[PDB]
């Protein structure tokens, strides 16, 4: 009854996001209760002693679906035969690191990983970029993997998306499943556009707070853009558990499908006039098996076009900063 | 299609174990995909600002099954209407505290929580004790909860159990599902007895290292007893993620059943001649719906009897130390 195993490479495997992510792959949640998995865990050389501890805890989960745990600091070894890749590792923005230097340092990392992905992974591999700057990191990866269809490399805006649903559910007082047709446009950043223009709350066709453009502009959109900062202020650490959760959902829907709109940062083919060659978050329907399609037919009003353009502006700017490494 | 909601109280809800546990409750893994959940999260007064961050991250999971998140620093408020309680919170060893103080101070915590549970929780509540000293904490909880059936309060040895399963699988090279009839006897401590006396491995009928009593004594048992120290040495932190995993598995099997032997620390009714009035880990079958039964009929050899007696001795000594909280 079990399918043949699939292989998942995860970088940054020693981090806090991996600490939540990996158990929810090994438990069968990400890919399904009948899908055995092999983990290829990649870390920096100096973190290899700690990565052995990660393997120990995963073994100590006694997971029936986990057929193998491979540890390495070699990206070529990591991506061998990979069916799926979740790229958590990158260079974080530290105090007094210039924005362009962080973008370029990460460009070199995702250039190397794109090259390794192209050489070593399976032909149909799906790659998810979590590490920031995600959209640009995804673009750099694809530019350096000419044999991977660009659409099989996406960046995660799913946490923004889910944070938006959570704001709506709290404001309206509904269940999560009552919300339909929500989307994040643009960059995984503070310029993102959380878009309520087409959103519906089940049964609610009349007076509803999500129609209130004053609430949208002054509360909803800024609350979603700054949600990461609020959690840091409350907990003193960044939102590792919800980021891993968003990664799980992104991959699960990508592989198994989801009838609802979800957000993914995807290669722009000019949908809605979005400039080509950038990765940009859009409303998509995931049909499963790695196939998705941008939601078609949406009229974009001028308030939306303004907001989307602000995020497209930042993505173009990011691309120019790393443009000599493509 | 959805069941009526159940309420789960979790103490120590800001800790590292909770950070992994709560998302694997909210996702429907612990209790089933069609069982809505309400979380009542308990912390110390000084951690309430951080606990708001926990709620924020869980909301950002956009979990359809998570109907409510209630936060409090009051044990009376926390356990109101509880159907389930997972007790992670306790007092770690700190300045001025000897081993006896660790037992007595935690007994005082669990005397208070058993009192609150008895008063506030629903009549069929199932209580899982994770905080150390687990067996003794559970015993104190039950002694101070006269209207809760003692079998509805257990202490967690599932992580010891799963660690043994991983040692077998690594040494023998089999799948986790190939292993049957394994159990942990005694205290959740270094005196535990990981018992291979009845274990089977699918397909392996001849020479096999789990028959070798010297390997059991010199490697397997100490590796299982000292596994927590090994993870701390490798990672620099304790094994929060796998302890949360064991708690999910313990509660899941308690409620939904499991055809394999699992280990739980349960009130002794004299099974295998074990003294009454202590909580002691035994091989059990979880039939689901809160009901479990000790595996009956097992012939206990002299090596096993010696080891079990050593852990019973420790449990009795622990009970005498905290006897004034009965």
């Amino acid at each position: 009854q079990l399918a043949p195993p699939v292989t998942i490479t995860v970088s940054g495997a020693c981090g806090q996001i991996a600490n939540s992510l990996l158990f929810r792959i090994a438990n069968g949640e990400m890919l399904g209760e009948n899908q055995p998995v092999k983990l290829r865990l990649l870390e920096r050389p100096e973190a290899m002693k700690a990565l052995e501890g990660v393997k120990m805890e995963l073994d100590d989960g006694a997971f029936p679906l986990l057929e193998e745990i491979y540890l390495t600091d070699s990206e070529n070894d990591a991506f061998r035969g990979a069916d799926y890749a979740i790229l958590l590792g990158g260079k974080p923005r530290g105090p007094g690191m210039e924005r362009a230097d962080v973008m370029k340092d990460n460009a070199a990392i995702f250039k190397a990983q794109g090259e390794a992905l192209n050489k070593q992974a399976n032909g149909d591999v799906l790659v998810l970029i979590v590490a920031n700057p995600a959209n640009t990191n995804a673009m750099i990866t694809s530019a350096n993997a000419p044999d991977i269809p660009p659409e099989n490399i996406t960046a995660m805006t799913r946490l923004d998306h889910d944070r938006g649903l959570a704001q709506v559910a709290a404001k309206v007082g509904c269940n999560i499943t009552d919300i339909s047709r929500f989307a994040i446009w643009g960059n995984h950043s503070a310029t993102q556009y959380p878009d309520l223009s087409f959103t519906t709350i089940k049964g609610q066709w009349g007076l509803n707070v999500i129609n209130d453009e004053q609430w949208i502009t002054n509360e909803f959109i800024p609350n979603v853009q700054q949600r990461g900062a609020a959690i840091i202020k409350a907990r003193g650490k960044s939102s590792a558990a919800s980021a891993a959760d968003a990664a799980i959902k992104h991959m699960h829907d990508w592989v198994l499908g989801n009838s609802e709109w979800v957000s993914m940062a995807i290669p722009s083919r000019g949908q809605y006039g979005i400039p080509r060659g950038i990765w940009c978050s859009m409303p998509v329907q995931c049909f499963g098996a790695g196939k998705y399609g941008v939601i078609e037919g949406l009229p974009i009003n001028s308030f939306s076009a303004d907001r989307i353009n602000a995020s497209v502006k930042e993505l173009i700017e990011e691309k120019k900063i790393v443009e000599n490494l493509l």
